[PDB]
């Protein structure tokens, strides 16, 4: 149950029932910059952790500029409903 297939309401799925099943876990990216506020879920797979040993891209140092504030978890469906604003 869970864990290792995880289904992630994602931005482009549509009618992949609006959530893809992944084998890593989720991931939404929610970048709000000047240029708009960008939030983007997707079901990021075990092949899309980079690095595989702990997807960085969910914590890129994050310091002030882009609020690049990644969601990765291992809950069903958590997608962008994991940590508020973490960076």
């Amino acid at each position: 149950g869970s864990a290792t297939a995880l289904q992630c309401f994602c931005h482009l799925c549509t009618k992949d029932n609006f959530t893809c099943v992944t084998d890593g876990l989720c991931f939404v990216s929610v970048t709000e910059t000047t240029d708009k506020v960008i939030h983007n879920s997707m079901c990021i797979a075990e092949i899309d952790l980079i690095p595989r040993d702990r997807p960085f891209v969910c914590a890129p140092s994050s310091k002030t500029g882009s609020v690049t504030t990644t969601y990765c978890c291992n809950q069903d469906h958590c997608n962008k409903i994991e940590l508020p604003t973490t960076v």
